[PDB]
């Protein structure tokens, strides 16, 4: 008759922006590196909810990125598209993994990410002029958050912004999917849409990273076409998604802390140490800790079988005391060094500095422009993505002085 379980149902959702969902704290309470718990189908795994173990098992190859492995940890239905052949690299292991990442470093190199920082500059002012031109009250998702870093990643890949509401509309139905015909239906609209364009660039050579690819990797045959594919989709629906999430995130939390909001308005230098703690804090992709042991592994005295999920979740770790202390306290001014966001090892996030950027630029455009901006309803009365997909709202009515 009592219900309590020592393996919980994993995920959980946030019923406030920037904190942890209660499961959660009682998670990160527990000691151990390790908890199980209960996935959507019934099957256990592991979750890995300390600081240290996560940057070790995130450094282990034996916990194998590989999501067509029959183990991997889905965590909905939606995951069998992402578990569609091929894989781009990020579920890719070494040694496969390094030469597909290494055909595309070279875009989001700390030198190119400074030399796009007037057009981001340009393209989030442009958004500002535009929503403001109008007045309030906006969606800052739909007129803001999300075409700014659409954008901005589709001149980096070579992708015409002309077809963005074809793209968008493709990429959100991919990654907030509950089933899996929807999210497959998703990735095929955005596969032949990617793939006609690879035709396009090899009749008339294009710009961007898939420009690039198509001339050099593709035609040599280094990278198969279907990966090409899988590599510009991830990019692509990256590229939207996670900066948009970190934006309205970052808004709704920044406006429940006035007091570090105002301090970082009168001081911005402040800034580069604010986007550290808010992606810190958010932690909005806990969505990407999923790994396979291929072998067993010791940890701490637990033993992760051969064949166990593990999901290493990143917003937990990020709030360990041994490393943050007073965790749940947001701090624009701590030491947010060393968290794990963005992962750790061979495959921390490409895109984190150009996200780095764009949030550097937003909230320094919104002080400098909005100063007056505020949420047009109550916190409470906002709708948060569950779990299962990148935390964030689908939508942000906001106001200000017109
Ligand atoms: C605040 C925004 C973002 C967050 C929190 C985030 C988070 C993450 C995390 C946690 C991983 C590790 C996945 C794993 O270990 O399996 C990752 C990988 C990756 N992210 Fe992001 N990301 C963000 C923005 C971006 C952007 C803007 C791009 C644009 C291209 C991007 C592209 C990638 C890629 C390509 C990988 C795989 C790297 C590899 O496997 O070597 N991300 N991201
Ligand atoms: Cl078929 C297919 C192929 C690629 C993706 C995108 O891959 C990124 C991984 N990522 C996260 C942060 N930086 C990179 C992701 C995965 C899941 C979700 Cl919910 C949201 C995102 Cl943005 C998706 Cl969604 C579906």
């Amino acid at each position: 008759t009592p219900q309590t379980t020592d393996a919980p149902a994993f995920p959980s959702n946030r019923s406030c922006p920037y904190q942890l969902p209660d499961g959660y704290a009682q998670l990160r309470d527990t000691p151990g590196p390790l908890h199980r718990v209960t996935l959507y189908d019934g099957r256990q795994a592991w979750v890995v909810t300390k600081h240290e173990a996560a940057r070790k098992l995130l450094g282990d190859p034996r916990l194998s990125s590989n999501r067509t492995d029959d183990n991997f940890p889905a965590t909905s239905p939606a995951f069998e598209a992402v578990r569609e052949s091929p894989q781009a690299f990020i579920g890719l292991d070494p040694p496969e993994h390094g030469t597909r990442r290494r055909m595309t470093i070279s875009e989001f190199t700390v030198k190119r990410i400074k030399g796009m920082r007037p057009e981001v500059e340009e393209v989030v002012h442009g958004f500002l002029d535009e929503m403001l031109a109008a007045g309030p009250t906006a969606d800052l998702v739909s007129q803001f958050a999300l075409p700014v870093p659409s954008m901005v990643i589709c001149r980096l890949l070579g992708v015409p912004y002309a077809d963005h509401e074809f793209f968008q509309d493709a990429s959100k139905r991919l990654v907030q999917s509950t089933d899996a015909q929807s999210a497959l239906t998703a990735r095929n609209d955005l596969a032949g849409y990617l793939d006609g364009l690879i035709t396009q660039f090899q009749t008339e050579p294009g710009a961007g990273l898939v420009g690039a690819l198509v001339a050099d990797q593709l035609a040599n045959g280094e990278i198969d076409r279907e990966e090409l594919i899988s590599t510009a989709m991830l990019l692509l629906i990256a590229g939207h998604e996670t900066t948009a999430s970190m934006t309205s995130l970052s808004v709704i939390t920044l406006l429940d802390h006035p007091e570090q909001y105002a301090a970082l308005r009168a001081d911005r230098s402040l800034v580069p140490g604010a986007v550290e703690e808010l992606l810190r804090y958010l932690a909005i992709a806990d969505i990407a800790g999923g790994r396979v042991a291929t072998a067993d592994i010791e940890v701490e005295g637990q033993l992760i079988r051969a064949g166990e999920g593990v999901i290493v979740v990143n917003s937990i770790a990020n709030r360990d005391g041994t490393v943050y202390e007073d965790p749940d306290a947001l701090d624009i001014h701590r030491s947010a060094r060393h968290h794990l966001a963005f992962g750790f090892g061979v495959h921390q996030c490409l895109g984190q500095n150009l996200a780095r950027l764009e949030l550097e630029v937003i909230l320094n455009a919104l002080m400098d422009r909005v100063p007056t901006l505020r949420l047009a309803v109550p916190v409470e009365q906002l709708v948060l993505r569950p779990g299962t997909t990148i935390q964030g709202v689908n939508e942000l009515p906001v106001t200000w002085h017109h």
